[PDB]
């Protein structure tokens, strides 16, 4: 299976995003994080976030911030792959989230979206 | 004739998705996907993907990536280039495709979409 | 608590923007500014700019330009945190405000926005 | 006069776009392409390519390949500057254009539009 | 004052856009101008480009260019500040404009625009 594509939700939308700048670690980041939403029905894994200079993977920064920018615009369906516990500066974590955002797919139906599924 | 430009899926439209960060094979990509349609039915050489550091043309990541998302918008009617069997790491190819996206081009009519033909 | 991340203003709407290019302290800059409302609130907090090549903070001077301009857009709510006392060009400060843009982020209701809210 | 802004078609609208990338002569290149309306017809005339690598003009691809993307999406009326018998590979020229793309302007009426003009 | 601010037009729209390449004292540029009008008046001072290896401020290209064609998609009122005289190769100039446009700023009212305005009638 994809390294780092197991852990997901499905059929959200993208309703906030926050982006800054900010000093972590010793070092100047840029970052972004996205809230979602599932309709109506209450959803607690609800953000994740990405660092130009710090996570699992750094590259696409500015690519994924257009995405979810892009969705956060259209209030499109998607599914969300995310990893767990990776931010370690916990002021970071308590503010935002511990999660980092791996990808961003479309979901065409209730059922279908694309990407790997477990 | 143009090489890589003798395989293609005309009169189909961008419905779906994916962009994402990826360790393979030992480097850190990116790589997007799209998710296509024929109309009104499916089409089963249905996904094409394009990856920054691996390929037969490693060019245009982010412009490629930007064309698709604006088909994505649209709906319009496209014609779709793509090589076959590219992406050689077992997971991806399962989870997206084996083919790589060389280009997109736009149908003016149900009978016409710019670029060569065979 | 997050370093400057203490000092915002919340459910305001980006109302103006300026993006301009200038010579400052003998350097070329970019920089861009916003305006703020809140409604017909009266504010006085109502500006905070970004400078490509000064600031505590030089990077994401692109990302950030995109992202007032999509909120100017939207018109939408939004939570600007920001820090004082940055720019020291008189004539730039006295034209637009001495606040350097750190975030922003949305709104989704009356009560949220993202981000984190403990102050000093 | 500027040069290379002798050629253009003013009052056109962009009803096709191509972006694709390609080998040529050796060379990795991406490459876009427009074709211009002709009528009520579906086949466009007049493409005119833009090409990263190659050309008498390399700056500016991705923002001509914007810019084009624009007028293909609004519909407007453009001005289009551009430089005949450029491209040279033959499969190219073949399946898009020879022609180079030098400038796009708007058109606020049927009688201006911005730039340059010969008579 | 803020140095290179102190001209202006206020309340106008951008309703033409030119951008291209073009090859300029043995280097190749690109450039984009800027075609104005005030509601439904004609004006002056009505075009101002910029280039990306030339001028006064060669950073900002693509920055400036996306802030133009912005303002040209929403029609909204704008400030322009500009600098005169800058652009001195005639054809491009009577092609174009021999104006430099310095910054962008939006109008959210008849009455204000955002930036600097000059300290008074004779910018002392
Ligand atoms: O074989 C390849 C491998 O690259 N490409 C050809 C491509 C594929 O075979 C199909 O897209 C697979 O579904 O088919 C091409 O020709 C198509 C195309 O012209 C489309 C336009 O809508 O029509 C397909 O014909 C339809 C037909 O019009 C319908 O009436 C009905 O008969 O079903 C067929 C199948 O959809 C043509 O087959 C293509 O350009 O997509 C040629 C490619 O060389
Ligand atoms: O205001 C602008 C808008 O572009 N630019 C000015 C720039 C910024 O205000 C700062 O870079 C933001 O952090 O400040 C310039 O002036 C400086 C510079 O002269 C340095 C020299 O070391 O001093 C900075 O002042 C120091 C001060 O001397 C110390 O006492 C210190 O502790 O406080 C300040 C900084 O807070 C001056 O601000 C600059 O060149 O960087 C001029 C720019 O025009
Ligand atoms: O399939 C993918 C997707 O990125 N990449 C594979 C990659 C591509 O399939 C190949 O490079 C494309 O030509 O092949 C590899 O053998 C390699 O070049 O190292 C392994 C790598 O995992
Ligand atoms: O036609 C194209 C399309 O990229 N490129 C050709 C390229 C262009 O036509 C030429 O550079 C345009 O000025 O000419 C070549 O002779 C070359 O410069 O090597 C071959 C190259 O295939």
């Amino acid at each position: 299976a994809m390294a780092d594509y197991d852990t997901y939700v499905s059929n959200v939308q993208i309703n906030n995003l926050s982006y800054g700048v900010y000093t972590s670690g010793g070092k100047e980041t840029q970052f972004f994080c996205i809230g979602l939403k599932h309709g109506s029905e209450a959803i607690s894994i609800n953000a994740m976030c990405k660092v130009d200079v710090y996570g699992n993977h750094k590259q696409g920064f500015d690519n994924m911030l257009n995405t979810a920018k892009y969705y956060y615009t259209t209030g499109g369906d998607v599914r969300i792959y995310y990893k767990e516990n990776v931010w370690r500066d916990p002021d970071f974590k308590s503010a935002f989230s511990s999660r980092e955002l791996i990808a961003i797919t479309t979901c065409s139906s209730s059922s279908y979206c694309m990407g790997p599924t477990v």
